[PDB]
C-alpha cells in the first residue's frame, strides 16, 4: 500500500518517536484520553498520530490538505483506528466542519494549527470545555491567538507554547539558497543590495558576500549605515544602487522600500526579493499597477515588463523568500508529544494561561537525541556547581 | 509555450552566448557543417544547441534523460529545426541506439558527454571516422577514456580537453554540483543532513564541491582518496581521511564522485548501517556496483520513488538512490546559468578552433587552447563593462629579462 | 620633535576631532572649565586632548605609563599648555599622587580611567565636588565601580557611561587572529577542541572550521551539545577529546574545565587558551602545580613540561587572548567629547546618577562618520514613518 | 639562548623536515656537497638549513634581511657550523656583496631566492657553473628570471621551480601573505583597514591572499590586473576590477603584488588622496616607483619608523612603507610554521632529486616533478597517522580502458 509505505519510510527516520513509543507504549499514560489534532496531514505528521495512539490515546485528526496527494495516508491511518477527517478540505466551509467534527468527539487534549480549534472550543463550542484539560500550540500565529484570547481573560484552559520555532553561515544562508533554487543564478560576482543592516539585513550581506557578490547596502539609520561601512559594504541611497543591482533583497521591516522611480531605473533582468514579514517591503501593487505586461517566469518567479521596456523578477509574489526533514519533525513532535504529556500530569495545578514549553522538556528531548546519537558529554562537578 | 518560457528564462542570462552570435551568425561559419551532441536536455544545453545553429550548424543530439523529462524543451528545439532525441532514454540501450542515430548523420564536429559517441566511433561506427574532424570534450570521465584510446594508438580526431581550463578553478563548485547533488538527495529523501556522517569518494572537483556543500549544511564530512595530494587537501579543508572499509562503518550517506569502478565492495556494503543511503554522482553507473547489491540482497524493493531497499543477508536495508545513476541533474539546475554560459563559450571556442585548425592537429587529446580562455575572460569583462590594465612596453622588456 | 611627529601622524587621521575642532574652536564652548583626565597618554589620547583644549578647556592628564616611551608625547603637550602627569607611574603610589594632582587642579569634568579620580573625589577629596559637574567613563570596570557607588547612595555628580565597547567572521575572528599571531601555528588541518557552546565557543568554532580545523565541541548542557552537532561539530566529552587535540580553547564562564588527568592526556605540543573572562578555566595554578619545568616558549607562550615527558603550551597566561587603531579610537573620543559637552550643556538638569551615552550623540557621531566618509544614505518618507 | 629557543619552537612543529632528518641523517647523502641559499633569515628558514647540514651537506647562506634583525638566530647556526652572512643587508650592495659570499664557496646546489644567485652565477661569476649541478626556486620572480636565461639561451643548469606545486593550492595564501602584509601595515601605521578603500595590483597568489585577507578585514576591495583570467576571479570573488588610473583616485592603501615594475606611473602618484598608503608584497622594490617618488617630490620626510612621507607638487602627501621593498617577512610570520615545513620539504626532495638526476637533465626549467608533490603528501598524511585507498587491478585498468 503507497500509504504504508510513505509511513514505513517516515518511520525508519523519527527515533525520537520510536524511543516515546518503546518508553511508554506498554503504560499507555493516554488510555481513556481523546487527542483532537489539526494539522497538514502527511507521512510524518500520521507517524506522530501513531505514536499517540501507541500511548493509549484515540486520536481524531483535521488535515488542512487543499490537494488529494495524501489521500493514502489517510486511509492507511484509519486503518490503524485513528480517525481522519481530510477529504475535500480546499474548501473552508469543509476545513471548519471537520473541526467541528474533531470537536464532537470531546477531546482531552488538543494539538492545534493556528488556534483553530481552541478559539472554536471558546467562542462556538463552549461544551468541549468542561472535557478539555489542555492545549498543545507549536505555531507562531497560533501562540498569538492563544495570547490575545488570554489577554480579554476568555481563556478557560492551560496552553503550551511548544515554542521551537528557534531553529553555519549564519541567518542569510537558507535565504539565498531560496534564492539560487528559485533562480538558477550565480550570485559571485553579482551585485547585490541588501536594504536594512538588522540582524536579517546583515546576514543576508555576509553570505553574498561570501557568495563572491559585491555588497550595496541602503540604510536610514546612520549607525547602521556605519556598521555595514566597517563590515566591508558600499552604502548609498536606494536611488543610486538600483542602477547597478543585479539582485535586490529588501529586509527593513518597512513599506515602499522601492519607489516607482526606483523600479523604472532597476537593471533589464534585475531579481527582487523579501526577506521581511509582509509584502509591503516590495510594492507588488506598484509593480502590478505600472507593468505593461505581467507573466511566470519560472516557478516562483513573476516577469513584469515596465513602460521602458524592461523585465523585471519577483520572487513568490513578495512574500518572506526564504516543509521540514523527517528528523527536525521528529525533534518537534517528540516536543508537542511531552508538552501533551506534561498537560495530562499537571493540568490540575496549572492556571487557563499560556505557558511557556517547560525548560525541562527541552533538556529531555535533547538527551533523548544525543543517546540516538551515541554521544556522550560533560557534567558539572562539585567544584563547578559551587563556582557557578 | 512552457519550453519556449524555459529557453527565454536561460537566454536572458547568457550573455557570452548572446555575444557569440551577435558576432558570428551573420558569417555563419558553421554553415555546412554537422555537430553531434550528447547532452543532460535542459534549457541550458538547449540554448547551446540554439546557438550553435545560429552560427549556421547542422544540429543533432541526444539527451541522456532518464528522468523522463523536458519534452517540452526537445518540442521547442524541434521547432527550430535541431534534432533532438532524448525520449525513453531511462533504457540504456534506448540512449545507446540515440548515440547511432547522432553517429547516422555523419557529424563533422561532436561535444561529447562522457566520450559516449567518440568511443562508440572509434569502436563500432569507424566509418564516421572520416568525416569526423574534432571532438570537444568537458568532462573528466570522458577525457580519461579519450586518452585511453590514444594511449593504446586507437584514436583517430583530435580532441580538446575543455575541463583543462583556467577557469575551473574560478567557481566554487560547492554551489555547482554541491548543491544540485544535495537538493536531489534531500527530494527523493526528505531525511536531515545536519548532525550526519556523510562519506564522499573522491575529493576532486565534484567530490570537493559535495563535501563543501555537506559542511555547509551541517554535516561531519568522511572523504575517501586514492591520492595523497586530494587527500592532504581534504583534511586542510576541515574534513576526516580515512579507508572506505571504516568510513561506512558510520556513515549515514556514502556518495561516490570518483570516475572509477566499485568504489564500494561487498564487503563495504555489508558494513553499512542499517538505513545508509548511498548516491552516485559519477558519469557511469558502476561506481556504487549497483549488480553486486542486486546479487547479494535477500529482498529488493522500491522504498518511495527513485529510492531502492535492499535487504542484505545481515538483515540490514540500505538504500539507493536513481539505481545508483548521476543524481543530480534532472531538476535542471545542475549548474548555474551564467556558469554554464562560460563553459558552453568554451566549447564553441573549442568547435571554432578545431574548424580552423583541424588539418594541423594529430590525433591526440590536447589541452583548452590558453588563447581560448583568454578569449571568453575578455569576453566576460566586457559584457560586466569592465576595464583592466594594459602592460607598457617597458614592462614587457622587464618581463622577459633576468635583472 | 619626535612627540611631536607622533602627534602630527594621528592627526591626519583623526578626521571627527579635526570636524569636532573646526566647528566648536571659535565658540570654544569649555573655556573657563577644567577637564581632568586620567588615560593611558600616547599620541592618540595626546590628540583627544588637544581637542578638548581647542575647544577652550584646561585640560589637566594623569597617565597611567609604566614605561618611559611616550614622554615625547607629554613634552609636546606641556609645549601646548596642557598640565601632563605621566612620569614614573610604573609605581601605583605615584599613579596615585598624580590623580591627587588632577583633583588639585578643581576640575569641572572628569574622562575617568576606571571610575579612579571620581571615587577618589566622593571619599577622600569630598571638596572637589563644589566644583565638579560631570564625569564621563569609557571604561567597563568604570561604568561598574560608579555604578556600585549610585547602589550606595554615594554618587553626587552625573556620569555618562559611554558605553562604546559594543565593536565579518563574527566573534572568533579576533580570537583566531591572535592564536595564529601569538604561535605563528597553522589552524587548517589540525584538531580544534572548543569548551563552551554559547556564544562566545559557537563563534571560535565556526571560525575554526572556516579556518580549515577539524573542530570538536565539549558541553554541559545537552541543548547546547544538539546544536553544536547540528552545526557540524563533533561533541565529546573533554577526557577524550584532549587525547587528539592540537588546540584547546575555554569558552565556558567556568573554572577548571581542564583537569589534571586532562592535561596528562594532552599531546606533546597542544596549545591552550582561554576566551573566557577569568584566568580559573584553564586551571594555571595546577599546570605550575604539576609541570616538571616552566619556561617562555614565545613571546605570549608559556611552555609547561609535564612529569610524562610531554610539554603544553599555554597562551598569555590563560588570560582572555584577544590597543586601537587611530580611526577607532577618533569615534571613541567623539563620542566621548560629546558626552562632555552634554554634561556641561545639561549638567543642572540631571541627577547624581550612572546614564547610558543618549542615543543622540551615537547618531550625532555616526553621521559625522559618514558624512566624512562621502556616504549618503534614505531617509524615511512620511507613508514610511506613518506606516512605523 | 634567544636564538636556540626560536629555533626550538619551529622544530617541534617541523614533522616533514624532522622526519626527512629521520630518514637521511644517516645514510647523508648530501655529504661532500655545498649547498648554497638565499633566503629572509629567521628561525624557519635556520630549520632547513640545519636539516641540510643533518642530510651532511655544508650549507652558506645569505639572508636578506634589511629589517636588521635575527642576529641570535645567525648566532645559533654559526654554532652549528652553518654558514650565515645576513648583517646590513638593507645596504643593497652589501646584500650583493654577500651573495658573492656564497658564491666563492662553489655551491653544488643552490636554493635561491628571486633566483638573485643563478643570475649572478650566469651573468657575473661564471667560474662557478662549472661546480654547479642545479637550481632549487620557490617565487614566481625567480622563476621568470630564470625562464628568461633559459629563453636567451644563457641557462647553464637545470632548475627546478617549486612554486609548480600541487600544493599551492593547498593552503589559503590569505592567511600567509594576506595575514603578514596586513599585520605589517597595522604595525607601521596603526590605521583602520574596515571602511577603507584598498587597492591590490595583481591577483595571482601573493595578491589574492592580500585582498581576501583585506575584505576579512572589513575594507572594500578593489583590484587591478594586465591578465583578463585573473581579473575575472576577481569579479568572482566578489571585488572590483578597474584599471589603476581610476582606482588610484579613491585609494587608501595601494599594495603592490604583481612581480612587475612601474606599477604606478607618475600620473597615477599625481591623482592619489592625500594621506594614501603605498606598500610593495613582490620581490624587487621597483613595483612602486621609489625613483620616481625621490624624484618629483617636493619634501620627503620620516613620517614614523618605516614610514616615508612625500610631498607633491600638488600639496598632497602620500606615505611608502619599508622603501618599497617587500613588507611582511619582518616579523618572522610570513607563512605559518607547517606551511614552511611543506614548502622546504619540497626543495629538499628538489634538492636530492637534482643530486641523482642532474647528469641526465637538460639546462632548462622543469616544473617540480609529480613525484615529489606525491611523496611529501605522503609524507604528511604518515604524520597525522592518515590511511587511505589503493587502487584494485579491476580498478586500474578500468581507468586505462575507454568502457
Ligand atoms: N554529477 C555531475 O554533475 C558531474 C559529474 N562529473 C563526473 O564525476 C566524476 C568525477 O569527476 P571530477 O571530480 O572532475 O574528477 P577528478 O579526476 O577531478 O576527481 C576524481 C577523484 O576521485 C579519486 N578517486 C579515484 N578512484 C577512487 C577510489 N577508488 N576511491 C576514492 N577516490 C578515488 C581520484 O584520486 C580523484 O581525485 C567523473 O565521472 C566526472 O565525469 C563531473 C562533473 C559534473
Ligand atoms: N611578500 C611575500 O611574502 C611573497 C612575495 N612574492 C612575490 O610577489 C610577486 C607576485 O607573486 P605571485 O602572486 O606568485 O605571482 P603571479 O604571477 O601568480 O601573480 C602576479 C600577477 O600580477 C599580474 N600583473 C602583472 N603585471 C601587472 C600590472 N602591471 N598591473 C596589474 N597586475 C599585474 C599578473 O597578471 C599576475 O596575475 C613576485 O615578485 C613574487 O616573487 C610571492 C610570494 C611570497
Ligand atoms: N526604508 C528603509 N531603507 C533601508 N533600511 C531601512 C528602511 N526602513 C528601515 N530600515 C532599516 O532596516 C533595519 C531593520 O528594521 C533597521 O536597521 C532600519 O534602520
Ligand atoms: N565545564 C564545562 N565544559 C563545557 N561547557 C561548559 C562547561 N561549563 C559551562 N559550559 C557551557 O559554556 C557555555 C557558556 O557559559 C554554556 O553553554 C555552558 O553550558
Ligand atoms: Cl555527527
Ligand atoms: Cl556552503
Ligand atoms: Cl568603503
Ligand atoms: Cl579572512
Amino acid at each position: 500500500n503507497t500509504g504504508e509505505m510513505k509511513i514505513n519510510w517516515v518511520s525508519r527516520y523519527m527515533p525520537l518517536l520510536n524511543k516515546i513509543a518503546e518508553e511508554y507504549s506498554r503504560e499507555k499514560p493516554l488510555s481513556g484520553f481523546t487527542v483532537g489534532m489539526s494539522i497538514h496531514l502527511e507521512a510524518k505528521t500520521a507517524y506522530l498520530a501513531i505514536t499517540l495512539s501507541k500511548l493509549g490515546a484515540k486520536v481524531v485528526i483535521t488535515g488542512s490538505n487543499p490537494l488529494s496527494t495524501q489521500d493514502d495516508v489517510a486511509e492507511a491511518l484509519r486503518s490503524k483506528g485513528i480517525t481522519v477527517y481530510a477529504r475535500r478540505t480546499h474548501d473552508e466551509s469543509i476545513y471548519r466542519e471537520n473541526l467541528m467534527k474533531v470537536l464532537d468527539e470531546r477531546p482531552d487534549f488538543i494539538i492545534d494549527d493556528g488556534g483553530d480549534l481552541t478559539v472554536i472550543s471558546h467562542t462556538e463550542r463552549e461544551e468541549v470545555l468542561e472535557n478539555l484539560k489542555g492545549v498543545s500550540e507549536e505555531t507562531t500565529t497560533g501562540v498569538r491567538r492563544l495570547k490575545a484570547l488570554e489577554e480579554t481573560g476568555k481563556l478557560r484552559v492551560p496552553v503550551i507554547a511548544v515554542n521551537d520555532s528557534k531553529m553555519r553561515y549564519g541567518t542569510g544562508q537558507s535565504t539565498w539558497d531560496a534564492i539560487m533554487r528559485n533562480t538558477n543564478l550565480l550570485v559571485a560576482g553579482k551585485n547585490v543590495v541588501v536594504a536594512g543592516y538588522g540582524w536579517c539585513g546583515r546576514g543576508i550581506a555576509l553570505r553574498a558576500a561570501g557568495l563572491g557578490a559585491r555588497v550595496i547596502v541602503t540604510e536610514v539609520d546612520p549607525v547602521k549605515a556605519v556598521e555595514a561601512i566597517m563590515d566591508g559594504f558600499t552604502v548609498m541611497p536606494m536611488k543610486e544602487a538600483v542602477k547597478i543591482a543585479d539582485f535586490v533583497i529588501t529586509a527593513s521591516g518597512n513599506t515602499d522600500v522601492l519607489s516607482k522611480e526606483d523600479i523604472l531605473s532597476l537593471k533589464d533582468g534585475a531579481v527582487l526579493a523579501n526577506a521581511g514579514h509582509f509584502n509591503v517591503e516590495i510594492p507588488v501593487r506598484v509593480l502590478e499597477e505600472i507593468a505593461v505586461e505581467k507573466f511566470e517566469a519560472r516557478p516562483n518567479v513573476t516577469g513584469y515588463t515596465l513602460e521602458n521596456g524592461k523585465t523585471v523578477f519577483l520572487l513568490a509574489e513578495g512574500r518572506l523568500v526564504n516543509g521540514h526533514p523527517v528528523e527536525i519533525m521528529d525533534l518537534s513532535f517528540a516536543l508537542q508529544i511531552f508538552a501533551v504529556l506534561y498537560l495530562l500530569e499537571n493540568h490540575r495545578k496549572m492556571s487557563p494561561k499560556v505557558y511557556m514549553l517547560p525548560d525541562e522538556i527541552d533538556e529531555r528531548v535533547a538527551r533523548m537525541k544525543l543517546d540516538s546519537l551515541g554521544v556522550k558529554i560533560d557534567e558539572l562537578t562539585e567544584k563547578q556547581r559551587r563556582y557557578l
